[PDB]
């Protein structure tokens, strides 16, 4: 995202979330990374979109790290 706290991740693998909290997503998707809430999951939004929720870490190659 613009605020340089956020992160930035391109999408590894498709994911389809298992609720609503879970944000899914396309493999090649630009994400931003707003908080690594615990040891597997991030809280992330896509720039252009009102899509927003949490994933696994697995599914992301992670570019730059939220502070
Ligand atoms: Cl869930
Ligand atoms: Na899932």
């Amino acid at each position: 995202g613009i605020d340089p706290f956020t992160g930035e991740a391109i999408a590894k693998f498709n994911f389809n979330g298992d609720t609503q909290v879970e944000m899914s997503f396309r493999k090649g998707e630009r994400i931003t990374l707003l908080r690594q809430v615990d040891e597997n999951w991030y809280e992330g939004r896509i720039p252009g979109t009102s899509r927003q929720g949490i994933f696994p870490i697995t599914y992301v190659d992670v570019i730059k790290r939220p502070l």
